[PDB]
């Protein structure tokens, strides 16, 4: 009868294990992580449950050294290893950070696998900061347009971005924070969509439909509550300055609303219109609503958006 969604999470490279070990730390359940590196003494560190260390024989367990063929290589001669981790998922999130050795070259090699076996792919990677100079962002740009021909979706985060929202004091984890709730909140607003029924239901297969070979994606969440609550959590779910790909220029979205019994069909439009003159296109939407009762003002607006 019913269908059982299957997501994982997998991080590649030094950045990639981070952004999953902080993920683990949040909590999120209904989701299975997998820690993909060269670097044998982060993967021990690691607190995913599925750990797979690769390339092992080129590195002697040590890190790639920035050379980005070395984690192609290590991701390729582990494959098999690679696919027993995957298989069964439905869908698999690929989180790397572009520009040094083993997430610029294994990630793209990792998400290839995951398309092959069946799972619908998406990568949310990082590029380097400016400071860290010209080859590696060079090397990162590789890595992304290899990402971009294995993933079904990929989401580009480039670090500098940051640097936005940061003060001069800002820790720099509470920074990456910030980054993987890029993530994070893309994931959780999917298994929330596949895991509650709504009143115009939304599920995995609609997912598909929206995120499949489609390229360059924005994934976002929104919450408000009082006066105008639909409009300021769909200009929220939309509008995060740490994205290369805005949601100007969208041609398909997929959007959920969450909300209490007072819920209107007015502000339901009104958050499409948001989206939909925001994308500044003729916007393809997937609409879904979901009533839930235990929420009284708040309001959750979810977006998806591609056919950039
Ligand atoms: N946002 C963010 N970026 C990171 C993090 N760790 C590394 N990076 C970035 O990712 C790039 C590659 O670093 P790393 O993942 O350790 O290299 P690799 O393990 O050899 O692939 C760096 O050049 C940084 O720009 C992190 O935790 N958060
Ligand atoms: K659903």
């Amino acid at each position: 009868g019913s269908h059982m969604a299957t997501l994982k999470v997998i991080g590649v490279g030094g950045g990639g294990n981070n952004a999953v070990n902080r993920m683990i730390d949040h909590g999120m359940n209904n989701v299975e992580f997998i820690a993909i590196n060269t670097d044998g003494a982060a993967l021990n560190l690691s607190k995913a449950e599925s750990k797979i260390q690769i390339g092992e024989k080129l590195t002697r367990g040590l890190g790639a050294g920035a050379n980005p063929e070395i984690g192609k290589k290590a991701a390729e001669e582990s494959r098999e290893q690679i696919e027993d981790a995957i298989q069964g998922a439905d869908m698999v999130f690929v989180t790397s950070g572009m520009g040094g050795g083993t997430g610029t070259g294994a990630a793209p090699v990792v998400a290839k696998i995951a398309k092959e076996m069946g799972a619908l792919t998406v990568g949310v990677v990082t590029r380097p900061f400016s400071f860290e100079g010209r080859k590696r962002q060079t090397q990162a740009a590789a890595g992304v347009e290899a990402m971009k021909a294995a993933v079904d979706t990929l989401i580009v985060i480039p670090n500098d971005r940051l640097l936005d929202i940061v003060d001069k004091s800002t820790p720099m984890m509470e920074a990456f924070k910030e980054a993987d709730n890029v993530l994070r909140q893309g994931v959780q607003g999917i298994s929330d969509l596949i895991a509650v029924s709504g009143e115009v239901n939304l599920d995995f297969a609609d997912v598909k439909t929206i995120m499949s070979n489609q390229g360059s994606a924005l994934m976002g969440i929104g919450v408000s509550s009082g006066e105008n609550r639909a409009v300021e959590a769909a200009k929220k779910a939309i509008s995060s300055p740490l994205l290369e790909t805005s949601i100007v220029g969208a041609q398909g979205v997929l959007m959920n609303i969450t909300g209490g019994e007072s819920l209107s069909l007015f502000e339901a439009q009104e958050a499409a219109d948001i989206v939909q003159d925001a994308a500044d296109e003729d916007v393809n939407m997937i609409f879904g609503t979901v009533i839930n009762p235990e929420l009284q003002d708040e309001i959750v607006v979810t977006v998806i958006a591609t056919g950039f």
